[PDB]
């Protein structure tokens, strides 16, 4: 068992190895604090999580063995991965504070300087997408996906943070519209959405639909992109969501030519692509990546997809230390890696 030191960070104890020095924190991250530190056993800026009450509540359990299960899984160059996990518990009886160790990388995508040159999109988005390849051929998707969980060191190489989390006092300027109004009828391509929100973005400058509530976003995206077409509407299950289209005043589609004066060609094509409203017709991961717009990153040999993954835990309705016990077992079993 290594040495662990205690400190007091965001008005709670950190208990960490040795190993890693000088605690910086650097905000909130999912369901804990980040702290920046120095790894003294490989010479690499980390951020290091403290889940916050991981066992406290059976939300909370599941939610906690969900995160390590994800990560112990997900092996990919623009994939968060982990470098390490701890509990500075002896025993399963004193478990109750795990630990998690990433990369720092050094910055997110998220006031705003000046638009991104077209190469810096292409490299960016394609990293983008050869990680959401990766990660949807698992089944799972990030749900939440925007400029904030797009970690990026100083050579612009990316890392999604945050993904396979997610499941009105915030702004949703990401988030594809029928996660918004609970259609449900949605699959993987719902971050496809937010990629196509991001790139207008990084292209731009400015954010593609600033929606002051749930009700201007939606209001924004039919301004661009028009609304639902008869197809798409035969699609739609909910009486509540179908009310809702009906209501609302009918907006043509925009070309997106005239929106993104300036702009690459091939990346105008990409966007009209993304921003289909219906998702049964929205542009993949894969099939992204084999578009023009990448021709000079795009390598079909070096976008690799994930190993079987099993999620049946989902399915499972367990105790609180169930969820504790399973969780342990992940934790002991941990393998860093090279
Ligand atoms: C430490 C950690 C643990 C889990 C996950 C994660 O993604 N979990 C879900 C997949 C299952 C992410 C991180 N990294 C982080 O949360 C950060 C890395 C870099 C960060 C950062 C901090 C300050 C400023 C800019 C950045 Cl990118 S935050």
């Amino acid at each position: 068992r290594p040495t662990f030191y205690r400190q007091e960070l965001n008005k709670t104890i950190w208990e960490v190895p040795e190993r890693y020095q000088n605690l910086s924190p650097v905000g909130s991250g999912a369901y804990g604090s980040v702290c920046a530190a120095f790894d003294t056993k490989t010479g690499l800026r980390v951020a290091v999580k403290k889940l916050s009450r991981p066992f406290q509540s059976i939300i909370h359990a599941k939610r906690t063995y969900r995160e390590l299960r994800l990560l112990k899984h997900m092996k990919h160059e623009n994939v968060i991965g982990l470098l390490d996990v701890f509990t500075p518990a002896r025993s399963l009886e004193e478990f109750n504070d795990v630990y998690l160790v990433t990369h720092l990388m050094g910055a997110d995508l998220n006031v705003k300087c000046q638009k991104l040159t077209d190469d810096h999109v292409q490299f960016l988005i394609y990293q983008i997408l050869r990680g959401l390849k990766y990660i949807h051929s698992a089944d799972i998707i990030h749900r939440d996906l925007k400029p904030s969980n797009l970690a990026v060191n100083e050579d612009c190489e990316l890392k999604i943070l945050d993904f396979g989390l997610a499941r009105y006092v915030a702004t949703r300027w990401y988030r594809a519209p029928e996660i918004m109004l609970n259609w449900m009828h949605y699959n993987q391509t719902v971050d496809i959405w937010s990629v196509g929100c991001i790139m207008a973005e990084l292209l731009t400058g400015r954010t593609l639909f600033p929606g002051t509530d749930h009700i201007d976003q939606l209001k924004l995206i039919l301004r661009l992109v028009g609304t639902p077409g008869a197809e798409l509407l035969k699609k739609i299950s909910s009486e509540s969501a179908r009310n809702y289209i009906q209501s609302l005043t009918q907006m043509p589609k925009m070309n997106f030519a005239n929106v993104f004066i300036g702009a690459n060609p091939l990346a105008v094509d990409l966007l009209e692509k993304m921003l289909v409203l219906d998702s049964d017709k929205r542009i993949t991961a894969a099939q992204a990546l084999a578009h023009a717009y990448f021709a000079q990153y795009h390598d079909p040999d070096d976008e690799p997809v994930a190993d079987p993954y099993d999620q049946s835990f989902e399915s499972r309705d367990l105790l609180i230390d169930e969820w504790k016990s399973l969780t342990y077992d992940e934790v002991i079993s941990f393998v860093p890696p090279p």
